[PDB]
């Protein structure tokens, strides 16, 4: 129950898999696809890419990013990323997933973001809990993107 703050924001959705291997402390995130993204270019669509942050206690510990897909609101990525998180800390971290529009000049604006892990709620918490309940098993799930203002207030 609960969560769902981004549902009516109409920013789009992201699908990714999570896998956690406790013995090795290996956390794998595969960015699969996004859909229904907000348009971010005047006269056009968006040039989306995805950033992943590992966080704890308001600090960005590690940063990864996908390739950029041009001129689409429904990008497919299928790009894998791994992090090292010891089992004693896996219930105390966040994985933050942000979709942004690439612009050749100017700060790349976020479309929206979500996080899973500590302090996550709703479908975000469910995905994380499913990951932890099933060591070594990759679990794919869709998430609704939420405005950065809101998500960042929860992460800070
Ligand atoms: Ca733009
Ligand atoms: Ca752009």
């Amino acid at each position: 129950s609960g969560g769902g703050g981004g549902i009516l924001e109409k920013l789009g959705d992201i699908c990714f898999s999570l896998r956690y291997v406790p013995t090795a402390g290996k956390l794998t995130v595969v960015i699969l696809e996004a859909k229904n993204l907000k348009k971010m270019d005047v006269g056009g669509l968006s040039d989306p890419y995805v950033k992943i942050h590992l966080m704890q206690n308001g600090k960005r510990l590690k940063k990864k990013k996908t390739t950029i897909k041009k001129n689409t609101l429904n990008p497919y990525y299928n790009e894998s990323f791994s992090f090292e998180v010891p089992f004693e800390q896996i219930q105390k971290v966040q994985v933050v997933v942000t979709v942004l529009d690439y612009d050749k000049i100017g700060k790349n604006d976020a479309i929206g973001k979500v996080f899973v892990g500590y302090n996550s709620t709703g479908a975000e918490l469910r995905h994380w809990s499913d990951m932890l309940a099933n060591p070594r098993r990759p679990i794919a799930q869709w998430h609704t993107l939420q405005v950065e203002e809101e998500v960042d207030a929860m992460l800070a």
